[PDB]
């Protein structure tokens, strides 16, 4: 095990441009605080309208053509995207630390999920980059018609505070696969990591402008992007109700492309021939992961009427012996939530729970009356009208349904505006497949959960978002096709 | 030659609604006239969010699952295009009258070029129906991990007054061979080929509920669809202005997919190594074609110093012989513009371009007194200033403008907010592939001008558009990307 | 149910060059007899080397740069194959009438199963005609480099007795969607379908060469066509040794391209928790459709040790109660065999089960001494050494083996040098999926048989064939690639 | 620039099983011989067909269910693959030292040309490891369709003389990043790269049995390769005589896969219009290349009559000034031929131009009295039924001959039974893509020779081979597709 950096000091700070570092126009500078003491970690420079200007104007300029950007080879792209990929795990022990500093998620959790995802990720998009081929069409005798698969430009990627450097990755790995420049705008409370990748990007050895990073707010930065009229594309990772924002804006300047990965309210279904050890164990992880706050958490687990008493009986046992605690403790697979709206709202979703009928199985309280920490819960006899199965908690709390048939429970799991994942658990074929085939959701896992993979595109159905990461379809996200049609005379 | 229907009677002036002709919940009525004649052709319902819900809920029930049209065989949606086609080409004459009836373009430009688009565009996508597929990716040894190309759901289509049937109709086959349901909006100006084509999508046996056509107007219709929490995807045809509203509208709302196929600003490059005769030709169709009113029509001809006095003097013999005049006769190559408000705007640019400095070549006023036809028009010593060179003319105005360097006219060429279509004239190979590649459009042709094919894909960079029609490209469009991932135990 | 044609005439006995109807050159005529009857049908003319050159010559003109099948724009080749398809559906029952005649097979079977495999295989290739696409690669700024799927040339076509007409359709089908010319050659037992498509190939529009068919005997027509200097490509439907001899003619004379499909030793495994009466239907048909001559054909039937007594019980119901007499008759579902040193073989091999310790469990021998027919026969406890579980039978014998693991089934199910097909029947999600992934097979059926569609390739792993039939998959079979790299100055 | 490594001294010599070495069975070593110096570099042991069933049975057990390499997931064959190119990169001067002392090739030509290659394609199959992807095919509502694209199995790898690391490497990177495992045969005149590869391999940390090397002569070991009835696939490089005799024993055998990358007839077309000087460069680089011993050797250098004296005049410049001598000076463009019986054969063909009629222009001779160096020669006046004009030289002998029309060279260029590659000089977009279209080749060039990329597919027309190399389109030669299809109950 990565021996864990508990006073790890932050050197990268601000505004990355042109592969340099610069402060503020304003001056203006923001904190950083670690939701697991309650302390600020350190200041950061605070972007708004004339750095996002600034970053994009590097940006066009590292783009136009016969810039060393646009000259490099397409296998030189993929060179240095490996480079950024061995540098992120010469650094690993460093963002891992960041990560959690910044999160207050477990420092292991950071390390072997968040900084492999980012690795994975990048070597995989490095590999993409000679192989982004369009096609050659017939059509008549004397025409030669044929498709390129050109870069979009200057490519805006916004991210949330819940996996930063991950959210980040998922966008500038394709991106820059594709040939495309960036700029990049992490969440206000979580900007280390995506600094810290600004000096393994120059190190190396991306030209200037290729990527450019401007930390600050949301309706400040965040909106400069969206509605920039020198940006041609955004990825967004965050809130659906910032999403539609980023959108409108997008579509009230200048048409820029728009990919967003937004929530979800995600089913897991467990059937009663499934292997209910297997079923619990991964609707607790799917439940309690990261604390709850992942756009893959399972919110409505729905069990057949067969196994549902021993199903909750199990899931309460699982519940309570889970560790929660500081994050760089070996031990602990349950830190903090972020802060005091997200920790707030958690509790009063658990409050309406018991106001509405459901069964307090276990937890429904804070663990202590100073930290943001709240005991794992469970509910039990749980229905569809009620508040903790129709709002997103984005924490540790398990609401547990009951259903009866198969094509009950796919209507059910399908009532909701949104489409993110879904779960199955079950060891016969055809009901596999049948539920895989009916539920409306980007991400079917049958017998799993949160089985992500670089190759295997990831995105959402419905107001779950518009297009997807990973996998060969992230490419057509950062691509624009042109058609050259060629009449012989 | 097929002949004429000069006195063609309106058969289907009413809303489509599962298979069945209503009339408008209110009971209200607009007028559709013939801008040859000047007169009424008749009254169609004019629809409002009454109808479109109405109509919605038909395609949503028609998409249910286990309903008639999603239980059929991949190959039988592809025989019901296939069907859809032969009952088009066997009306093509009727609908050829109609649409000249309507738009005022020449009846055998209605039926060789709009018709043999539709007919072609059905057919190919046919051929699509049983060749939608998805993929599967390797993973770990213990994990079967695949995709599914799923259809959308209800598609909204929204399309404009120049080419009427054949927008709908590049909507349409994509969306049907994906297993998609319809809700269609022709423009106000046009109604009577949409409504036609719905009597033959019920006599080809379409499932009652797969395709609704709601006449009527934009701000009531068509926002009511771009606004509509159960229309999962939209795609319009139609001015930048309305697009944006279009998109904001779909953002807002659910977060429905949105293609747009909107103007363009597009550029005719001819160089001095060019076969000039070509370049006239092809420029002058590029021009004048459907009266000027193709979203495709060259809005800059730029011409190199060594040939801009030859490519002027044969461009106004060209534009002074083409023959203006009823639409229905076998000579008319140009026939009424739309309407009075088009007609007035094209005036009021022509009258721009003498006070700015052009010099008027040939043309520049109306054709009689009491019609909408306009002399074809050429100004020469256009400079990037002068409005007919930065407005959307949308009429028989040709714009010549000369130039001296490659480096020059490509900037040039792609200083616009738009990128929709490009045209290069050369004998040079290396100058004919380097302008392919640097200019900032969607459809580069080399040789020709307004060469499309239901196989190769259509659309704007820029504010031209987002998305792309026709083509396997089309496909994405009409789909839902779903990873299904199994984990073996 | 179509009324069966028991008195057809036979109308085309010639040779097929040119869209003309020849003589042989030596004069010589060849007899086809009805395997139901034993009377002769008719005389067939019986071509040889000297008609294969003419026939290969005219394949040649026809493919030819500037001729009229090569200049055809994409989408006319599809509309050529889509009314080819058009004139075997109004063809069909004298297709099915002709098939049964020459095979014996019942006219419901060769109405229903062969003729719908032809009709679904020309419409699916029809829509593959303008959708053949290169790709255009990313290698250096300064360079441009696509591939063009380019047709093969003058292709070659071989087929058995089994399925005459569909096996040609396999791969003319393919080989005309992709712009191929061709020379056919069926079976010397069953030429009678295939000199009638040739009217109907001439009737549909195909250009006067593209198509040629020299009816004759393999080693004298056959090895004309695999040793033919001008014939670029073969592709082989039959037995593996006379398989082996064509790829051998083909390297040794101008290593024309050669597919084969051969035939394998194809396992069937019964799971103990399969729904037990699904998989005795299947097993059922997998051994005794078409007589038991089909490649597809079940020849080792391994059940579970737990089902494996019901198993056979119930199978040997099955086998019982089959209908068997003559074709025509609409009760019929096996005819006779289709000739002697086929029958006596099936005879000689249920022998050697007896001797060899399999308990004859019904049938085991022929149903009268003077016809074709043969009783439907089951074997239960046999093993892995014996003669009935290692050779092809190409007859109605069921050989059913016990086993108790799966790690043990997969061993001795690709204990083969074969693998055409596999079936597994099985309700459990993990064992249908690691059987299928295990299964050295070109096709893994799962609850099912026989399974087959015009858009999922066929064709064996090992010595069961090389190459794919069906499916985008067979468009590499027909095409050659051309890398085009252009570099600019 | 890299120093040359004059005085290496081998360290590997053996048989490569197992990741161990081994004495062959025999105990029997043969000769390896330097050119440049004619003296013995070492021996080498000599493998047999004992020793290929030791290599076959080792690639076996490592390709069998449930081994090492079989468990990995799809990324770590991509990690495996770029942990080679890291090996290769770093012993880039070794390896190019090695080539150069088997072959005689400059060493600066081994190390920027063969070894980059290598690692070119080494890293770009790396990249296709974790992305090889089957299809799902939509049939019907009850049924999921799929293909995985599994590995071969055992690959035959048989390589020449010429460019022996790179051979073996175009077929170990595509068929290691499918799954597959190997058995090398390189050519018995250079085995030491092949072997030095070996060390890597293993250092790279390959389980053992994946890649065997069998060093030997082409009747004993290669033979046993094609011939085996455990080899699953082969792919050869070589000569036409040899590729036949490999294919005929693949389908007598076991009907094992084949490609084949044979010889070349290569036209090399200059037109009036061309970029002359370019042509000249093009043309002499293409004809002398490696001594002119490249499969994409120029045989027939076609030029327009209106410049055909001028390009022969600067041709000869060329010529007379290409620095001939000792590989490892960094002068050196052109090293000794192979051996004597190439050398002679050179000769022969030299002699025989003069007898026919060829106006000797340069050279014609060797350039010593006791080396294996020829003199670069050129032959103006060269008419196509000469033997210096029909026969394949592979040497330094550049034959010049004379056209007038577009039409009369594309036929005289496709008159062979060749067609590896082609090239066109011209300045004409429609002459060019109408010579790239018309030309039989796999590869044609335009305005460029020999540019190859890793990523672009190279293979034959007609006897030239069968498959293809290098692209994604190597990876159908590596994988075997299985459909499994699954009826849902
Ligand atoms: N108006 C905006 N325009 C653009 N970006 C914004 C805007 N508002 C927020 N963002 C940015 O979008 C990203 C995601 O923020 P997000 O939607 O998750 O808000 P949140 O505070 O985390 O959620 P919540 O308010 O539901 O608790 C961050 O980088 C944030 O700064
Ligand atoms: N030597 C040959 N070369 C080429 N084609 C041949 C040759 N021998 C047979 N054929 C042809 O190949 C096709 C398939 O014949 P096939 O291999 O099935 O022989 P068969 O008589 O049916 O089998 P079996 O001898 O095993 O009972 C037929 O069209 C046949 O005429």
């Amino acid at each position: 095990l990565p021996r864990p950096i508990r006073n790890l000091e932050v050197k990268f700070t601000k505004i990355f441009i042109n592969n340099e570092w610069h402060e503020s126009k304003s001056g203006k500078k923001f904190a950083t605080c670690n939701p697991s003491t309650r302390e600020q970690i350190c200041e950061v420079e605070e972007g708004d309208k004339p750095d996002v200007d600034k970053a994009v104007e590097a940006a066009q300029v590292a783009f136009q053509r016969g810039s060393p950007w646009r000259r490099l080879d397409a296998l030189s792209r993929g060179r240095l995207l490996h480079q950024l990929a061995d540098l992120v795990e010469r650094d690993r022990a460093t963002l891992a630390a960041l990560e959690t500093m910044d999160t207050g998620k477990p420092f292991l959790h950071a390390f072997f999920i968040d900084l492999e995802g980012c690795i994975r990720t990048l070597r995989y998009f490095a590999g993409w980059a000679d192989k982004i081929q369009g096609k050659t069409i017939p059509t008549d005798d004397n025409v030669v018609c044929f498709t390129r698969h050109e870069p979009i430009g200057v490519c805006g990627a916004i991210t949330p505070w819940n996996f930063p450097l991950l959210m980040l990755v998922w966008k500038l790995a394709p991106a820059l696969c594709c040939g495309n420049t960036m700029v990049l705008k992490p969440a206000e409370q979580t900007p280390l990591t995506a600094l810290y990748l600004g000096s393994l990007i120059k190190e190396a050895g991306f030209p200037p402008g290729v990527v450019n990073i401007v930390p600050g707010f949301g309706p400040t930065v965040g909106a400069a992007i969206s509605s920039h009229p020198q940006i041609n594309k955004i990825a967004f990772t965050g809130s659906t109700e910032v999403g539609k924002l980023v959108k409108e804006a997008a579509s009230r300047s200048n048409l820029k492309r728009v990919t967003l990965e937004l929530g979800g309210k995600n089913p897991c279904i467990v059937c009663a021939d499934a292997d209910l050890d297997l079923a619990v164990e991964c609707a607790h992880q799917g439940v309690f992961f990261n604390q709850g706050q992942c756009c893959t958490a399972a919110s409505r687990v729905f069990v057949e009427e067969q196994v549902y008493s021993e199903f909750v009986r199990r899931s309460v046992e699982y519940a309570k012996k889970r560790p929660v605690g500081d994050p760089f403790d070996v031990k602990t697979e349950q830190g903090p939530q972020i802060d005091q709206k997200q920790f707030d709202k958690i509790l009063e979703l658990i409050e309406s729970g018991k106001k509405e009928g459901a069964k307090l199985e276990c937890g429904g309280s804070a663990m202590e009356d100073k930290g943001l920490f709240i005991k794992p819960t469970v509910f039990s006899e749980v229905t569809d009208n009620m508040r903790i199965a129709k709002e997103e908690i984005f924490g540790p709390v398990q609401p547990i349904l009951k259903f009866k048939s198969i094509e009950e429970v796919i209507k059910r799991a399908n009532s909701t505006d949104y489409g993110l994942t879904a779960a199955v658990f079950t060891k016969n074929l055809d009901k596999a497949l049948k539920l895989a085939s009916a539920l409306e959701s980007g991400t079917v896992w049958i017998n799993c959960y949160n089985a992500l993979y670089a190759q295997a595109p990831f995105g959402g159905f419905k107001m779950s978002g518009n297009g997807r990461e990973l996998g060969e379809y992230a490419l057509a996200e950062y691509t624009e096709v042109k058609t050259v049609t060629i009449k012989l005379g």
